[PDB]
């Protein structure tokens, strides 16, 4: 599809297959968090609890591969609120890296207007900063502006 390349689907498949012990194309309900972690994202235990009910309310203990993909595909559907904010941010990630320099995030905060004092903005920078890169994430930052 145009929303994601088949190359990305490969990683979703490898991360899933890493826990598909039986080879039936399935993982356990609890292994869902581990598959997502293998893709580099760590979901909250609270949301994970509800994610399981929407697939296996009876508690059989498994989630299949097309269900795992359907869960992702459900969130991937267009929404007006998150996409509007993301539009402005797309021009700042020059490398397609997901992380941008804190100096560049600081520019966005200044350009957006109503910029709070540096100490108030630091609260958000602190959580987003990665010591290995010296960069702050921009993508989850956008979602943090509208959800918590």
């Amino acid at each position: 599809a145009d929303q994601l390349t088949e190359e990305q689907i490969a990683e979703f498949k490898e991360a899933f297959s890493l826990f598909d012990k039986d080879g039936d194309g399935t993982i356990t309900t609890k292994e869902l968090g581990t598959v997502m972690r293998s893709l580099g994202q760590n979901p909250t235990e609270a949301e994970l609890q509800d994610m399981i009910i929407e697939v296996d309310a009876d508690g059989n203990g498994t989630i299949d591969f097309p269900e795992f993909l359907t869960m992702m595909a459900r969130k991937m559907k267009d929404t007006d609120s998150e996409e509007e904010i993301r539009e402005a941010f797309r021009v700042f990630d020059k490398d397609g890296n997901g992380y941008i320099s804190a100096a560049e995030l600081r520019h966005v905060m200044t350009n957006l207007g109503e910029k709070l004092t540096d100490e108030e903005v630091d609260e958000m920078i602190r959580e987003a900063d990665i010591d290995g890169d010296g960069q702050v994430n921009y993508e989850e930052f956008v979602q943090m502006m509208t959800a918590k």
